[PDB]
């Protein structure tokens, strides 16, 4: 399941569908592990969040292309923060498209994180205008709302029942909702259940900060962002 590639993780969770790991070295707390996807539609792959730095990012792009061989069409992240665009000018120095919400690319320069090149927007009801998001493919972008932070987003693979939930959702063996300095403590909650009901044929969650866990992890983090 879990094969160690340089310093990040690969875990295969579906076909065309791969999980990886990313590792900060935090001087006192220790090693802070990050998950993201990376989907292979036919002759071209898609990449869903970097790595913690540009250094792992591009790691990432040396298994895809030993492993899967193909090009990477476009990347999407989920939010501003180094915990998921850390390697943003890795992407743009491979050549590849980089689609971040809207807001995400308005806080990138303020938390000190590279723009994407591309700005997605999303309707009333959470779901990205297709003119914004072309030729994604499987990837299906939700934004549920306030949450982790005000730019989070999350994103289904269409065809299959996964969906990642960023840094949004936690697995239903958690204690506590993560980092709750960006993250809002009014819409969490229903941030948190919209995902659920963007996304209610996913059996598998995907998260950034665990495994993939079951529907149980979406109701869990609901519970507790409910107590706040
Ligand atoms: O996603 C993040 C995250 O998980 C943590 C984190 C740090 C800890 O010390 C923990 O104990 C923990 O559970 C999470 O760091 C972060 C710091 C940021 O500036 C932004 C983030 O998005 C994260
Ligand atoms: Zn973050």
């Amino acid at each position: 399941g879990d094969q160690r590639f340089g310093d990040l993780v690969f875990r295969q969770l579906a076909p065309n569908v791969w999980q990886h790991t990313s590792y900060l070295d935090m001087p006192g707390f220790g090693a802070v592990a990050s998950n993201g996807l990376i989907v292979r539609d036919g002759g071209r792959v898609l990449v869903v969040d970097t790595a913690w730095t540009d250094d792992q990012t591009a790691q990432i792009l040396n298994w895809i292309k030993q492993e899967i061989n193909l090009p990477v069409a476009l990347a999407v992240v989920t939010h501003a923060h180094q915990d998921k665009m850390g390697g943003m000018d890795a992407l743009h120095a491979a050549g590849i498209a980089t689609y971040a919400n809207a807001l995400s690319n308005q806080l990138a320069p303020q938390e000190g994180m590279v723009a994407a090149q591309h700005s997605l927007t999303f309707a009333a009801n959470g779901w990205v205008e297709p003119a914004t998001a072309p030729n994604f493919g499987p990837l299906k972008v939700f934004y549920p709302g306030p949450g982790h932070t005000s730019d989070n987003i999350t994103v289904g693979i269409d065809g299959t029942d996964i969906a990642f939930g960023g840094c949004l959702i936690k697995d239903s063996k958690a204690k506590s909702l993560g980092n709750l300095g960006d993250a809002d403590t009014e819409h969490y909650a229903a941030s948190a259940r919209a995902f659920g009901a963007a996304f209610p044929k996913a059996s598998m969650i995907v998260m950034s900060h665990s495994a993939p866990d079951s529907r149980a992890a979406i109701t869990h983090t609901a519970r507790m962002a409910d107590k706040l």
